[PDB]
C-alpha cells in the first residue's frame, strides 16, 4: 500500500518544480549547430568533447580539410549572466529519421528562477556566430532568349565608397533609394505604380558601372543588365523581359543612346513590385525628350570629370597614412598641370606606381 | 510566463543572398495548465516511439486538451 | 531505503569524474578511417 | 585590390622563339601552385568574338586560361576587359613573333608583364 503512494507523493512534488525551474528544447532543425558552435567559445575548458569534420574536394583536386569542435553527448554545466545552466545532449534509439538518417540527437538547457530572460540571449549571442560568418555575395543575372539566368557566379561585393565621383551624388542617390525601398504602403494607397527609375548620363569612363553595381551590393539587391545594342534582341521581347524580372533586383540598361517601343515598353500593365531601373549614356543629346517626365523617369544626375576633392580621396584612399598635403599637391600638380582628366585615365596613370607614393606625385608632368 | 518552451526556426535563404531569419515559441513536451473562460484545462504534448512516419520524417507528437464538465 | 543512496553516492561520484577524466568522440564521419589507420602505425 | 577600386586581374604574354617550351613552362607553373588550366586555340574557325567573351567571362574558380598563337588573330582588344570581370581570372598569352603584336596590348589593366624567353 504504502508503495503507490511513494509515487504518489513524487508525482506530487515533480508538479511542484514546473512552477520554479525553466527548461528548453531544440530538436536538430537549423539551430543546434549554431547553439553549439555557441557552447563552445564561451567555456574554452569544456572537456567531454567530440568532432565534425568538412571535406569538399575541390575541382582541380585540391582538398581543403578543417575541424570544428563540439560538446559530446551526456551532460554539461556553463556559467552565463547570474546563473547555472544545465545541458544534455541526449541521444537515443529513436533512430529512423529519413529527413537525416541519422538519429534523434535532442539538446536541452535547464536552469532553476522563473526569469525566461536569459535562454532568449542565448538564442541571439549563438545567432550572431552564426550569422557573421558569411559574407553577403552579389549574384548577376544575364538576358537569353527570354529569359533570365545566372551568368557566373557570386562576387565580391565592394563597399559603397569604392568608387567616389562628385561630392554629394553618392549621398543623395543611396537616400532616394532608401526613401523609395523602406516605405512601400506611400505608394499603393494613392494609386500609383510602385516603380521609380532614374538615369545617369556623362562621358565615357567614368565609373558608372562600377557605381551602379557598388550601390547593389550595398542595400543587398542583386542585379540584371541588358545592352541594348544587341541583334537578338527584339521590342516585345524587351517587353517580357523587363515585365518578369526576379524580386529584389535593379535592372540595368547600358547606351541607351543607341536604340531610340521603349517609350511604351517601360511602363505597362506588368508592373511588378519593386521594378526599379537604371540606364546610363554616355552623351546626353542624343536623348528623346520625353524621358525625364515622372513615372516613367524620375531623376536624373550628371556625373563627369573630375575636381579638387575627388582627386585628395583617391590619391588618400590608395595610399593609407602618407602625408596629406602631399595629395593636396598631387591634386593642384595634376589640375593645373591638366585641364580635364578622367578616373579610368588616372587609374591608368596612376598604376604605374604601386606602392612608390613619392615617386607617383614627383611624376606629375608625364601628363 | 509559460516555462518549459522549445524552438522553432525558419531559415529560407533568399536568392541574391540574403539571409531571412526568425523564431517561432512552442511550449515543450510533458505537461501544461492554462486557464480559458472558466475552467481549468490540461494539456499533455505526448511524444513516444512510434515514430516512422514517412509522411513526415519524424515522431508521432500527439497532443491533448483535457477538463472536467460536460460542455 | 539503503539501496536508492548506493545509487546516489554511485551518481555523485560520477560527477566528479567529468573534471578530471577527458574525453573524445567521433561518429562515422570523416575521420574515422584517419585516426585509424593512425591507430595501427603506431603500436604494431 | 578591392579597396583600390581595380579590377582584380594581372596578365602577362610571354613571346619568343619557337619550340622553346613555352607550354611546357606554363602547365608546370599551373601544377606547381595547385591550380588548374584551360587553353583554347585562337586559330579554330568554329570560335567567334561574342563567344570568346562569353567563354573568357565564365572561367572556372582557380584556374589559368591560355591563348595560344595570338599573332594570327588581330575584339579581343575589347574581349579582354568588361564588366564580366570573374575573382582570380589570371590570363597567359604566348606568340612566336612579336612583331605582329599589336602596340595596345602592354599597357596595364589589360597586359601586365611581359618577358623574354628564347635561344640558350
Amino acid at each position: 500500500l504504502a508503495m503507490a503512494r511513494k509515487g504518489a507523493q513524487l508525482g506530487l512534488v515533480a508538479f511542484r518544480r514546473h512552477y520554479m525551474i525553466t527548461l528548453e528544447v531544440p530538436a536538430r532543425d537549423r539551430s543546434y549547430a549554431w547553439l553549439l558552435s555557441w557552447l563552445t567559445r564561451h567555456s574554452t575548458r569544456t572537456q567531454h568533447l567530440s568532432v565534425e569534420t568538412s571535406y569538399l574536394q575541390h575541382e582541380s583536386g585540391r582538398i581543403s580539410t578543417k575541424f570544428e569542435f563540439i560538446p559530446s553527448p551526456g551532460n554539461h554545466f556553463i556559467w552565463y549572466q547570474g546563473k547555472w545552466i544545465r545541458v544534455e545532449r541526449n541521444r537515443d534509439m529513436q533512430m529512423v529519421d529519413l529527413q537525416t538518417g541519422t538519429p534523434w540527437e535532442s539538446v536541452t538547457f535547464t536552469a532553476l528562477g522563473t526569469d525566461r530572460k536569459v535562454f532568449f540571449n542565448i538564442l541571439e549571442e549563438a545567432r550572431a556566430l552564426a550569422l557573421q560568418q558569411e559574407e553577403g555575395k552579389t549574384v548577376m543575372y544575364t538576358a537569353v532568349g527570354s529569359e533570365w539566368r545566372t551568368f557566373g557566379y557570386p562576387r565580391r561585393r565592394r563597399p559603397l565608397d569604392s568608387v567616389v565621383l562628385q561630392q554629394g551624388l553618392a549621398d543623395r542617390i543611396v537616400k532616394d533609394i532608401r526613401e523609395f525601398i523602406d516605405n512601400p504602403k506611400w505608394y499603393i494607397d494613392r494609386g500609383i505604380p510602385y516603380r521609380r527609375g532614374y538615369l545617369l548620363y556623362g562621358p565615357p569612363g567614368c565609373g558608372k558601372s562600377s557605381f551602379i553595381t557598388a550601390l547593389a551590393g550595398e542595400l543587398e539587391h542583386s542585379i540584371c543588365l541588358l545592352s541594348l545594342t544587341d541583334s537578338s534582341l527584339s521590342d516585345d521581347r524587351l517587353n517580357h523581359l523587363l515585365s518578369v524580372a526576379p524580386q529584389q533586383s535593379l535592372v540595368l540598361l547600358e547606351d541607351v543612346d543607341a536604340a531610340f517601343g521603349l517609350l511604351n515598353a517601360l511602363d505597362g500593365v506588368a508592373s511588378t513590385e519593386a521594378r526599379i531601373v537604371f540606364m546610363t549614356t554616355n552623351y546626353i543629346d542624343r536623348l528623346d525628350p520625353a524621358l525625364i517626365r515622372p513615372g516613367r523617369v524620375d531623376l536624373k544626375e550628371y556625373v563627369g570629370y573630375c575636381s579638387h576633392w575627388q582627386l585628395t580621396q583617391m590619391f588618400q584612399r590608395f595610399y593609407p597614412g602618407q602625408a596629406p598635403s602631399l595629395a593636396e599637391n598631387f591634386a593642384e600638380h595634376v589640375l593645373k598641370a591638366t585641364s580635364e582628366i578622367s578616373p579610368a585615365q588616372v587609374q591608368g596613370y596612376f598604376m604605374l606606381y604601386k606602392n612608390d607614393p613619392m615617386g607617383a606625385v614627383h611624376n606629375i608632368e608625364s601628363l
